[PDB]
C-alpha cells in the first residue's frame, strides 16, 4: 500500500536499490524505477528512463526533471535514492519542483562519502544533500563516521546494512563446474582491479599460502590494475594457477564451489560480496578495515587482519584449509550471522518502517 | 574452436550481439565482450571492459585501446562488431595496432546508416569503417540499399537477418497474468516513444479499432513523445484503455498474452520486435518501410499499409480480431515462417561459417 | 558599488554577458565571472573557473557548487546568469546552498527558449528556473512571447535588447584589406552554417543578386550545412565569387568593409549581427521573423521579408545596390537607429537599475 | 608557400600551437586550424571547427573526420598537432583516410607524456600515434628522456623549445597599475593551483622572505586546491599580503610591474611561464625539475632548488631582492638568454625546416 520510486546505478548500490525495490514489490507496494539504463516481469514495477538530449548533456537536471513528472504523476509517497552525488541533490530539485508534496530518502553508500566527500568542489554538495533529505541513512557505522568527519551534515544518520537474496545464494555445491574449468582448495576474490582494493596482496598472500597447499585462485573482475596483476601471478609462477575470469556477474556459482574469499582493501563501508560469500557458507577473511569489522567477527565467521600483512593473511588460511573441524565450523557460523542480522526479509522491513515512519 | 571478440551497446544491436555471443559460446567457441556496460555463468565467456579518466573521456580511442590488448593477450582470431560508428573505427585502430593479425567483421543495423550515415561529419567516417573491415553485413536487404545510398562504400555487404532465442519466445499464455493486469481482445506495441515510431497513429488506429471490437492497448516503452501521447489517450478517451507500461525489459510475457502486435513507423531496418512477436504467434500489422516488408508477408503472417494510414490499420484489425478462423492461421503461419528463414541456431550458422570464411 | 557575479558560455549569450560585465567593471562595480573556459586587464574582474573530477562529469552540480562558494565567499549582492538551462537552476540551488542571501538575475535568450523550451524533458526544469529567479529579462519581445507560449511560466519577464561594444565597431573602412583578399559590391552574412540559418537561401539570392551586379559573397562562420553549401555554390558556378572565411572572430573589420548584410534564418530572436552589421553603418536584409522586425524597420533601416523569397531578396538588393543615394541615407540612418535604442551604455544602465532595484 | 594544419586546445600547447600558427601565417603560409573551440584577422588563417551530435559523443572520431576533409579538400601539404592525446592518433585516422597523401608533425608536451603515458590503458595507444607521425618533436630534453622511458617508443623524437611573442612581453613597467592593486617588492606565481604545483610552498616560502622584506605575492590563477592555500595565507598571518588575482589571462602586464617568480612544481617540462617572465626581465627561482634547468641558469638568468625547500627559497630570495646590482644584472642576463635561445622567429624556424624537410 505504498508508491516507491528508486534511483540507483543498476555498483553496489544497483544491487541493492534493485533488489530493495524488487522486495519491496513482493510486499505488494508499487515500486517506479526512475533511472536511465537497465535494471520474470511484475505487474507492480514500472521503469521510467531519463531520456537527454549546450556544452555536456544535462543528465543531472534530466534526472531532476524526471522525478519531478514521475513524482507528481504517479502520486509517489516516497523517494528512495541511493548514492548521494547526483541523486540527493536531484531529489531535493525534483522535491521543491513539486511543492514538496513528497518524502525524500537517502541511502548512503561507499564512495559518495568516502571519496567524493573528499573533494572540496562537491563537499558543501553533499552535505546539502544529506541535510535537505528527510530521512538518511548508512550502511555501516562506520559510513556514518566518515560522514561525520569529511562532510559534516546537520542530520541524522541511521544505520541499515545491506542485504543479500538468499534465493539466489545457498550452499549449493558445483562439483560439476569445478571439472568444467578444470580443478582437482579454492579461493575466490572478487573487485573492480583498483588499487584501493590492493589485488597484488591478495596475489603475493597466495604465493605464500599456495607453498604449503594445493590450491587455485579465482581472481573474478577487470580493472585498471588487471595488467600488473597479471604481470605479477606471471613472474611469480604461479601463472597456472590463478583463473582470471574476468568480469563475472552471477558469481553465486563461482562462490559456492569455493572455499575460502580474500578481501584485504585499503578501505570498504561494506560490502556485500562478504554478505554473498558467507552467504554461501565460505569464510572469508578479510583486512580490518572500517565496515569489513561489522560483519566478520573474527574467528567466529571468519578473520581480520592488518593491510599489507600478506605473510599474515596466508598463515592465517593455511591454516584454516587443512583444519577441516574448524572450516566446517566457520562456514556454518558465518552463514547463519548472516541469516541473523542481515537477513534480507528483516533489511527490507527497516526500510519499509523508515518509509511509513517518515509520514 | 575459435576466438572470437563482441563489441555492441548491451539498443536493437546489444540484443542481436549478446545473443550471437551467448550461442556462439555454447557451440564450444571462445567469446570475448569487450565493452563498457553490463550484457547463469559460461566458463568459455569472459567479459572486458573499457575503463576510462582533457575536454572529453576518450572512450573511442579507449575501446580501441582494449580491442588491441584483448585481441594480442587472447589470441583472438575474429572481431566482431555491431554499430558502425563508432566500433568499425575503432576495430580498424586495433587491428592497426595489432599488425593486422586479426579480422574485423563489422554488422549494421539501423540508425548507424540510416541517421548517422545522413550526417557529413560522419559520412566519410562510416565509409572508411565499412571499407576497411574484412567483412560487413546488414540485417536487412533495405538496408544494404540504404547503405550504398548514403555512404557509397566500395565494399560489399552480405545480408544476415537477426534472431531471436526461441528458448525465451513461446506460445506460452499468461491468462492468469491478464488477471493482475485487470483485463476481460490485446493489442500490444513496442517502441522507444521517439517521432520515428510514430505511436500517435498507433492511438489513433486504436481509438477507432476500440469503437467496433473492445480491447485494450499495452504502450510498451518510454520515449521524448511519451508526454504527446499520454495528453492524446487522454482528450481521445481511450485513456482507461491504454495500459502505458513503461519501458519493460522481459517483454517475453507480454506478447504471449496479446494478440495483435503494432508497428507503424516511417522506418525501420528490421525490427525484431517483430520477430519476437511473430515468434510468440502474434500477428503483426506494419508500415510497408523498408525492411518490415522482408518479415512481414501480408496475409500470410501479418498485414501491411502506408504510414499515416491509422483509418486502414483500425479495419484491418477490426476485421482480424473476430474472424477467429484467419486469427488462428495466421498467428500459426507467421510463427512458423519465423522458425523458417529467423531461426536462431540456422543464423548463427551463417555468422559461423562467415568467420571460417574470412580465414 | 556592487558585487556581481556573471555566468555564461564566453555563443550569443557569451559576448553580451563578457561585455556587460566588462562595461560594468568600469563603471566601478566589482565583477566575478564563474564560468569554466576563457572569456587588457581589470582590477575589479575576477575570474572563478569550475573544475571538475560517476556516469557524466558534474559540471552542472559543480557549477552550482561554485557559484555558492564564491556567493558568500566574496559575498556577493546580484548573481547575473546567462543561458536558462542550466544556469538558471544551477543559481536557484547555489542561492538555496548560501541561505539565499543573493538576488538571481536570469537573461533569457534564443535557444534556451526556443529549442530546450520545447523538450518535454526540460520544459517544467526551465519554467521552474524562470519561476524561481528574483528578476527575469530577455532580449527581446519576441522571445517574451515564446517564453509565455512553450514554458508558460507565473512570472514576469522584462525585456532588455543586446548591446554592441561602439569602440569595437565604427564605419571605418578596410579599403587596403578588399586588395588583400583580392578585390574591386560586397555582401556579408554570417552564421553558424546550420539548417535554421537557411543559408542555401542566402546564395539562392546572391546568385540571382549576382546576374544584375558585379558582386562578391563573404560567407563568415563554419558549421554543418558547410559542404551542403559548398557543393551549391559550386554546381551554381558562382564558385570563384563566394569566400568561405571559416569561422572568424574579430569580424568587425569584415563588416566594415561590406555593403550588404543578408540574414535570411526561420528564426531568431535577435540577434546581434545585424546590430553589428547596422552599426558598421551596413543596411541589413533580414527575414521577417520574430526578432529582427524589432531591429530592422523596413526601409528606414533596412529590409525585411518572408522566409524563402530567394527572388524577393535578390531584388530588394539589386536595387540598393546601385541607388547610391537610398544605400548612404540607409547606412546612415541604421547605425543611427542603433545609437537610438541599443547605445551600449544605455542598456547596460537598465541592467543596472535592475540590480539596484532587485535589493 | 606552404599550406599547414594545426591542431591543439586553445593549456599551454594552445598558446604555443596558436601562436606558431600565427607566426607563420605572417610568414605567407596558409594556415587552417583544426580545432572545436576558440583560438586581428588574417585572411591566409582559416578556423575550421569540429561539430559533433550513442554512448559518448565522438569527439576523436569526429576529429579525425574534419581534419580528413580539411586536408584533401584545401590539399594540405603539413598536419601539425599538438597533444598527443588525442590528436596523433586522429592525425593517423586522417592520414590513412586521404590515402596518405599529407605530412604529420607530433610535437608532445607536458601531460601528455608525463601523466598520460604513466596510465597502461594508452600507453599503446601514445607509442602507436608517436611511431607513426612523421616527424615528432618534444619541448624539452627532459620530456624526450621521459618519453623514451614510459612510452619506449621506436621513432626519434627532436628538440624544439616553445617561444613567446616579444610583440607581447616587453620590460614596460606597470608602475601606474601596482597603485590600482593597492602595493607600494613584488613576487608573482601563475599556476593552475593544481597538487603538483606546490603552491604551498610558494607560500611558505613566501611567509618566510617576507618576514625580512616587505613583499606583497600575486597568486595567479585558479584550481582545485585553492581554498587550502587560501587556507594556509589565512591561518598564516600574511593574508593581506597575498592578492589572490583568480586566473587571469593578459598575464604580460602583471609580470611586468613584478621582481620575482616563483615555480616550485614536483614536475615540469617546461614551461613557459618562465619565459614569460623572464622575457619581461624578471628573474625566477624554480625547483630542479626535469626541464626547468633548461631555461633557468642558475645565477646567471634565476636560481634552481630542490622540491619542498620552503627555506633554501625563501633565503635565495631574500638575497637576491636587496642587493639591486645583482637582481638588475640577473633580470638583465634573463631577459638576454632568453632572446638567445627561445628567440620566437628563430623557433619558428625550426619548425618551419621541420616541414620542408619532412617532404
Amino acid at each position: 500500500k505504498l508508491k516507491i520510486g528508486i534511483t540507483c546505478y543498476p555498483g553496489g548500490s544497483g544491487v541493492v536499490g534493485t533488489e530493495l525495490g524488487k522486495q519491496l514489490a513482493e510486499r505488494g507496494h508499487e515500486i517506479h524505477f526512475i533511472t536511465s539504463g537497465l535494471p520474470k516481469v511484475y505487474p507492480n514495477i514500472y521503469f521510467h528512463e531519463v531520456t537527454v538530449n549546450f556544452q555536456y548533456p544535462p543528465y543531472d537536471l534530466a534526472l531532476a526533471s524526471k522525478m519531478a513528472e514521475v513524482a507528481q504523476r504517479e502520486n509517489l509517497d516516497i523517494l528512495h535514492v541511493h548514492y548521494a552525488i547526483p541523486h540527493a541533490i536531484c531529489a531535493y530539485l525534483a522535491k521543491q519542483m513539486i511543492g514538496e508534496r513528497i518524502k525524500i530518502v537517502t541511502t548512503l553508500h561507499g564512495t559518495d562519502i568516502t571519496v567524493l566527500g573528499s573533494d572540496p568542489s562537491l563537499n558543501n554538495l553533499i552535505r546539502f544533500g544529506i541535510e535537505q533529505s528527510d530521512v538518511v541513512t548508512a550502511v555501516s557505522h562506520s559510513l556514518i563516521n566518515e560522514t561525520h568527519e569529511l562532510v559534516k551534515p546537520n542530520k541524522d544518520i541511521q544505520t541499515v546494512y545491506n542485504f543479500i537474496d538468499e534465493r539466489v545464494y545457498f550452499k549449493r555445491d558445483m562439483t560439476q563446474l569445478k571439472k568444467e574449468y578444470g580443478i582437482s582448495k579454492i579461493l575466490i576474490h572478487i573487485s573492480n582491479f583498483r588499487k584501493v582494493k590492493r589485488v597484488q596482496d591478495v596475489v603475493q598472500a597466495f604465493a605464500k599460502i599456495v607453498t604449503e597447499v594445493d590450491a587455485k585462485l579465482l581472481l573474478v573482475g577487470d580493472g585498471p590494475e588487471f595488467c600488473t596483476i597479471l604481470q605479477l601471478v606471471k613472474n611469480l609462477h604461479i601463472e597456472d594457477r590463478v583463473l582470471f575470469l574476468g568480469k563475472q556477474d552471477n558469481v553465486a556459482e563461482l562462490l559456492a564451489m569455493s572455499d575460502l574469499m580474500l578481501l584485504l582493501s585499503e578501505k570498504e563501508s561494506f560490502g556485500l560480496v562478504l554478505l554473498e560469500a558467507m552467504a554461501c557458507g565460505v569464510p572469508c577473511i578479510g583486512t580490518r578495515v572500517g565496515g569489513i569489522p561489522e560483519v566478520i567477527q573474527h574467528g567466529d565467521t571468519g578473520y581480520l587482519c592488518e593491510v599489507g600483512d600478506t605473510t599474515g593473511v596466508a598463515d592465517q588460511a593455511i591454516q584454516l584449509l587443512k583444519d577441516e573441524e574448524l572450516h566446517r565450523n566457520m562456514g556454518e557460523r558465518a552463514r547463519e550471522s548472516v541469516y541473523e542480522q542481515f537477513r534480507s526479509e528483516k533489511i527490507v522491513s527497516q526500510y519499509e518502517t523508515i518509509y511509513y515512519d517518515v509520514l
